[PDB]
C-alpha cells in the first residue's frame, strides 16, 4: 500500500482514510445501485486492493484522488464500517502481534516527551498514596452525623471509637425518637461537651498513628462495632465517613448547593437545603418520618456497602410515590451494589446519573439517562458487542453504556471516564490498558473526528499508558485538576500533515491488536493428525522401559 501512497504524495488525512479501507474491503458489501462506483472493470470499493496496485503502475495524477474520494465517500455511514471493522478483527489477526505493539509502544513514549504532559506531570505532586481507588457517588454517609435525640436529651454512649479527625459514637437506634441538626444552638454548647469527651476516653486514634485533636463527630449504631473491628471494613468505610464531614464542612459556605445537587438533584428553597432535604417527613408504609429514620433503624450485614445510603432507589421515590415501597425494601434485604437491585425489579435499564462537577465546567448538562449492563467485577474483557451511538460507561462495578451522538460530545465523555477509572495505573497494572484503549478505539472508529480531535487522542494514548508513570524522583503525580487536565487535552498545537499520518499510524495498529488479543479464539478444531508411527516398535519399546523402572 505504501508505494501508492509515497508516489503520488498523498497527504496524511487522505492516508487516514485509505489506511482504514483496505482491511474493510474484503468484506465492504454494495449494490451498486447508482452505477458510479464502477472503475472500468469491476466495484473499486470491493476491490480496494487490487484497483490500487492497477493505479500504481498506470501513473495517473487524477485518477489517485479519484480513488480516495471514492473511499471517503465509502467511510460515511460510519455504524457499518464499525460492525465491518471490529468482526475483521474478532478473527485471529495471524501477524506479529508483540513486535507490532512494541514499537507502536515505544512510539508513544517519544510523543509524551515532546508533548507538554511531561512538564505538566512533575507539577502534579500530592501524589496517589494507597486510597487511589476513587469514590462512588451513589454511596454516602451523610445520614450518620444527625444528632440522636429521644425525648429529652442526647443518648449517652455506649461504646467509643475515633478516626483521624472524625469522632464516632456508638448508641442503641431503638432509642432515639427524632433526629436533627448538629448545627443547633441549643445543641451547639452541649455539641462541644462531646468532642471533650472523647480525647478523654480514647487519645490518639487508633487506625493511624496521629496525635489526638478531635473537631467533628458521627453517631453510629451499635451492631456496626461488630464489623468494624474487621480490618478491610474500615478502609471502605472510614474514608466514605470521613468524605461526608468535608461535605459537610461547606454547609454555611457559597459553594454548598452543588453537594446538595450531584447527590440528590433537586433542592429545597430556603436556608439550610442539606438538611431540610434530609430530614423530612416523607411517604412510607411503616413509619411516616424521615428518611434517616428510614436508614439508621435498619440494620446492615457484612457486606459494608450495605450500610452506607443508596442514592439511585432514592431518585426513585423523588419522582414517583409508588417507589418509596422500594426504598424500605432494598434496606431489608440488603443487597450490596445497587444497579442489579433495579434489572431484577423488572425494571427498564433506564435510570439517572448526574454529573454536577465537570458539567459547570464544561458539559452540557450533568443529568442523562444511561442504559445499564451486567454486574462485572472479574473479568476486564468487557464482553459486551455496542452498537447505534454508544459507550462504555462505569459507576461502582456494573458497566453502563449511554445514547451518545456526534462524536466531539462523546469525545469528552471519554477524557472523563479516563480521569476516574484509570489513576493508579500504567506501565505495570496493565487493567487500564486494555479497558481504556477499547473506549479510544470505539470514538476513532464510530464517529468522525476532525483534524485537531486527532490531537487530542494521541495525548490519551500518551495519557492512559504513560500518565502515572513513576517520575525522576519515584514520586507516583496525581492527574486531579480537571481544570488543568482537560485544558492540556483539548487545547494545544496542531498536528503537522505528515505527523499527522505517523500518529495515526501508531494509533490505528495499537487499536487493533488490544482487539485482537481479548477478542481472539485460542480454542480451535485439529486441523490435521499424525498417529503415522509402528505398532509395534513403539509398544514393545515403552513396555520395556517400564519393566526396567520397576526393576529394583
Amino acid at each position: 500500500m505504501e508505494r501508492f501512497l509515497r508516489k503520488y504524495n498523498i497527504s496524511g488525512d487522505y492516508a487516514n482514510a485509505t489506511r482504514t479501507f483496505l482491511a474493510i474491503s474484503p468484506q465492504w458489501t454494495c449494490s451498486h445501485l447508482k452505477r458510479n462506483c464502477l472503475f472500468n472493470g469491476m466495484c473499486a470499493k470491493q476491490n480496494f486492493e487490487r484497483a490500487m496496485i492497477a493505479a500504481t503502475d498506470a501513473e495517473e495524477p487524477a485518477k489517485a484522488y479519484r480513488l480516495v474520494e471514492l473511499a471517503k465517500e465509502a467511510m460515511y455511514d460510519r455504524e457499518t464500517v464499525w460492525l465491518q471493522c471490529f468482526k475483521s478483527f474478532s478473527q485471529p489477526y495471524e501477524e506479529d502481534i508483540e513486535g507490532k505493539m512494541k514499537r507502536c509502544g515505544a512510539q508513544l513514549l517519544e510523543d509524551y516527551r515532546k508533548n507538554g504532559m511531561m512538564d505538566e506531570a512533575v507539577k502534579q505532586s500530592a501524589l496517589v498514596n494507597s486510597e487511589r481507588v476513587r469514590l462512588d457517588d451513589s454511596l454516602s454517609a451523610m445520614p450518620y452525623i444527625y444528632v440522636p435525640i429521644k425525648e429529652g436529651q442526647i443518648v449517652n454512649p455506649t461504646f467509643i471509637s475515633r478516626y483521624r479527625q472524625i469522632a464516632y459514637y456508638f448508641y442503641s437506634p431503638n432509642l432515639a425518637d427524632d433526629w436533627i441538626d448538629p448545627n443547633l444552638f441549643g445543641i451547639r454548647g452541649q455539641h462541644n461537651q462531646i468532642k471533650r469527651e472523647i480525647e478523654r476516653q480514647v487519645n490518639t486514634c487508633p487506625y493511624t498513628g496521629y496525635k489526638g485533636r478531635v473537631l467533628q463527630v458521627m453517631f453510629l449504631p451499635i451492631q456496626l462495632i461488630n464489623f468494624l473491628r474487621m480490618d478491610d471494613f474500615a478502609k471502605h468505610f472510614n474514608r466514605y465517613a470521613s468524605m461526608a464531614i468535608q461535605q459537610y464542612l461547606r454547609v454555611g459556605y457559597a459553594e454548598e448547593v452543588r453537594y446538595v445537587q450531584q447527590l440528590f438533584g433537586k433542592i429545597p428553597t430556603g436556608e439550610f437545603p442539606l438538611h431540610h432535604m434530609m430530614l423530612m417527613r416523607r411517604d412510607f408504609p411503616t413509619r411516616d418520618r424521615s428518611i434517616v429514620e428510614a436508614r439508621v433503624r435498619r440494620s446492615g450485614d457484612e457486606n459494608w456497602q450495605s450500610w452506607l445510603l443508596p442514592m439511585i432507589i432514592v431518585r426513585e421515590g423523588l419522582d414517583h410515590q409508588d417507589r418509596w415501597e422500594w426504598l424500605i425494601d432494598y434496606m431489608d434485604r440488603k443487597h450490596t451494589c445497587q444497579l442489579c437491585y433495579l434489572k431484577h425489579s423488572k425494571q427498564i435499564p433506564t435510570c439517572g446519573v448526574i454529573d454536577v462537577r465537570a458539567s459547570e465546567l464544561t458539559g452540557c448538562s450533568p443529568f442523562k439517562t444511561v442504559k445499564i449492563e451486567e454486574h462485572v467485577g472479574n473479568n476486564s474483557v468487557f464482553e459486551t458487542k455496542l452498537v447505534r451511538d454508544e459507550q462504555i460507561g462505569r459507576i461502582g462495578d456494573h458497566y453502563y453504556t449511554t445514547n451518545c451522538y456526534t462524536g466531539a460530545e462523546a469525545l469528552i465523555t471519554t477524557a472523563i471516564h479516563i480521569h476516574r477509572w484509570i489513576r493508579g495505573c500504567g506501565i505495570w497494572n496493565d487493567e487500564g490498558w486494555r479497558e481504556g484503549i477499547f473506549m479510544l478505539g470505539r470514538v476513532l472508529l464510530r464517529w468522525e473526528l476532525t483534524k485537531a480531535q486527532r490531537s487530542a487522542l494521541l495525548r490519551l494514548f500518551c495519557f492512559v499508558c504513560y500518565g502515572y508513570a513513576p517520575r525522576a524522583d519515584g514520586t507516583i503525580p496525581d492527574w486531579n485538576n480537571l481544570g488543568s487536565f482537560l485544558d492540556t487535552i483539548l487545547k494545544g498545537p496542531e498536528l503537522s500533515e505528515d505527523e499527522d499520518e505517523r500518529a495515526y499510524a501508531t494509533m490505528f495498529e495499537m487499536v487493533r491488536c488490544i482487539i485482537t488479543l481479548c477478542y481472539a479464539e485460542k480454542v480451535h478444531f485439529a486441523g490435521f493428525a499424525a498417529p503415522a508411527c509402528e505398532s509395534g516398535e513403539v509398544i514393545n519399546l515403552a513396555a520395556r522401559m517400564s519393566q526396567m523402572r520397576m526393576e529394583y
